[PDB]
């Protein structure tokens, strides 16, 4: 059917400029690959605060991933992931901003650290949640486990741990092998 996908991307101060850019490039690559399909996209940057960089109605109107992410500015603050998930669930998946009432709701969280806030994400229960944890902060098994609370079940399928930012390329390769005409 229809899929309404939101990229929720980390803009924290731990990210070097080239690392932030690789996150952007990954999102653009996925959008370009899936252009003119059944998929619709929205992108939200999160750090201490949250900002919708473009919503579903923007994507439908302009279509161009490069133009849609052209004026993103790296926030450079903390990682309030609990707050960001709640933000998306109540402020982005809304019919007024172009969300389709009959689409499947998907959230892709891209982060390089553990959350600096706390709370619950009960508001996002109906949303399918993928988490991609990248880098040094996720070496220990204990740090990886913290991400499980954000992801859909089972974690083994919805949590992806990449050791370097270069590995987003490999993830994109993997995704492309699962594309089919149905
Ligand atoms: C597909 C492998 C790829 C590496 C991956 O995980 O892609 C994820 C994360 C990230 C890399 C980017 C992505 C971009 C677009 C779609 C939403 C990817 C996930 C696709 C899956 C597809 C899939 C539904 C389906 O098979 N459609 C025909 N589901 C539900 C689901 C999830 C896990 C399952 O084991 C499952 O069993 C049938 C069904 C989903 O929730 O989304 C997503
Ligand atoms: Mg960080």
């Amino acid at each position: 059917g229809n899929v309404d996908l939101v990229f929720l991307f980390d803009g924290s101060m731990s990210l070097q400029p080239d690392e932030f850019q690789k996150i952007l490039d990954f999102m653009k690559d996925v959008m370009k690959k899936l252009s003119n399909t059944s998929y619709q996209f929205a992108a939200v940057q999160f750090s201490t605060s949250y900002k919708t960089e473009f919503d579903f109605s923007d994507y439908v109107k302009w279509k161009d991933p490069d133009a849609l992410l052209k004026h993103v500015k790296h926030m450079l603050l903390l990682t309030n992931t609990f707050g960001a998930i709640n933000y998306v669930a109540t402020e982005v998946f809304r019919e007024e901003l172009g969300a389709r009432p009959d689409a499947t709701k998907v959230l892709i969280i891209i982060t390089d650290g553990e959350a600096t806030d706390s709370g619950n994400i009960d508001a996002a229960k109906d949303i399918i949640r993928y988490i991609i944890g990248i880098g040094k902060h996720f070496q220990t098994k204990e740090s990886q486990e913290t991400l499980h609370k954000f992801a859909s079940k089972p974690a083994s399928e919805f949590v992806k741990i990449l050791d370097t930012f270069e590995k987003l390329k490999d993830l994109f390769t993997e995704l492309q092998k699962k594309i089919y005409v149905i």
